[PDB]
């Protein structure tokens, strides 16, 4: 159901963009049809061309030349997913996504969310698996990078939601750890505070996954530095774009650059 | 109500003989009641501490001073169980089951075994889990050394089970993985020929896990050396005695040598 139209050049086509061309080539679109029901999504450009993808959603912006990622509705999603599914644990092999990106008024994205979460996230690293075809997947990722709406009545900070063990805590395959002490979000998760997420300009993340380590700087400084042998077994990967913690909203990222680099 | 008796002096008391009172203090027993339904099993010296445990199944053999494990039943179990749950990927740290292994008279055992199996598995790696609570337990050992009865044709032989992957192939947590390539026999396992089993003759096996490697030398020779990164995340431990994968016998092994030593 997800269509593609750049509404008569309104839109300018991501894959026509230099900036954006070899992340587009070494990924792929996984896309909620926003009229379509919870949880649904899509995948387009499974081999990394992106010639032809572009919508109301997904575009470069003609004037800032901003990669731009939209989504309505509670846990709808538009993302770019980088296929390579990576080791986390070999000192040899460091995988890095860089991006600077500029949320879009989210205080009014959320004016009417009856979320408790009431987050917008922007970058992931998550899990594949085991292997690359998925066994074993754990249905938490490693990192959510978020812009969220009130911790504790600090408002509109950037924040890295860190999962801190390998255990499935939710669904199906999570029953018998639901209840477990290494499932509750004060051990499952590690909260880290990226400071203010500021209007009208853009905030560079760079993540750097490898070597047990999950590195994040922010603006050029140093704000996660965290140990993840816990999770050497699970082949991981980055997304970036938009998927939304909160309800009756649109949420809207500008992307003045994404990229990908991986050092072996 | 497994109990225990050194018939009235008949039977030596393991903790009173000094070559197995160290592997015993830092082991448990791991016993069916022989009495008992399908799958059963008991837990004793929880502490390691064995005075008072023996009885027919599991006693020392006071002319040889053998360690005899004995049980009845398909997938009823005998066994000393290490309690150290240890780390398989770390270089600096090594862990060694060392045993001098008779079987007796084994074909008789499976006299009347209807069972396409026909092994007896007297030393065993297994997998806790993720942590020493056996998160994710993974339900197939990393490794079984078993006598078995024909291979093939091939006769009275010692034989390395190997686990390949860390993948769950069986139960409730393995439907989605049991019919997919993974999980299928002869990629699930790898199987290594230890050679024939003698008569009335002890037989050296010395395991050693760590360093991503398990390592089997059998009489002194090198037979296994079996890259396991792939089980790195998996906390694993050592077990010893007779499981049963033979129908309506009695499997009986003597232990004239069981250390577990550390190396760390």
């Amino acid at each position: 159901n997800v269509q593609f139209s750049n509404q008569d050049g309104a839109l300018g086509e991501p894959a026509n963009y230099t900036q954006f061309q070899h992340v587009l080539t070494e990924s792929e679109l996984q896309i909620s049809d926003a009229e379509g029901k919870k949880g649904n999504k899509e995948y387009f450009a499974l081999d990394g061309n992106f010639t032809g993808i572009v919508n109301q959603y997904f575009y470069v912006d003609k004037k800032s030349e901003a990669l731009v990622f939209k989504m309505k509705n509670d846990h709808l999603r538009n993302e770019v997913r980088v296929h390579k599914n990576f080791r986390t644990d070999l000192p040899n092999k460091l995988y890095t996504l860089s991006a600077e990106v500029e949320i879009i008024d989210p205080v009014a994205s959320m004016k009417n969310s009856n979320s408790k979460q009431n987050e917008i996230t922007f970058l992931q690293v998550h899990n594949k698996g085991l292997d690359n075809q998925g066994t074993h997947n754990v249905p938490h990722p490693l990192l959510r990078v978020v812009w969220k709406e009130d911790a504790n009545s600090v408002k509109g900070h950037f924040w890295a939601m860190v999962k801190n063990n390998a255990v499935i805590c939710k669904g199906s395959f999570g029953k018998k750890n639901k209840d477990k002490e290494m499932c509750k979000a004060d051990v499952a998760y590690k909260k880290y505070d990226l400071g203010k997420a500021p209007l009208n300009k853009a905030t560079a993340f760079d993540i750097t996954v490898g070597n047990k380590q999950l590195i994040i700087d922010v603006d050029g400084k140093r704000l996660v530095e965290h140990d993840i042998d816990y999770w050497r077994h699970l082949l991981s990967y980055f997304k970036a774009g938009v998927y939304n913690q909160f309800t009756n909203g649109m949420s809207e990222a500008h992307f003045n650059k994404l990229e990908y680099k991986a050092l072996e």
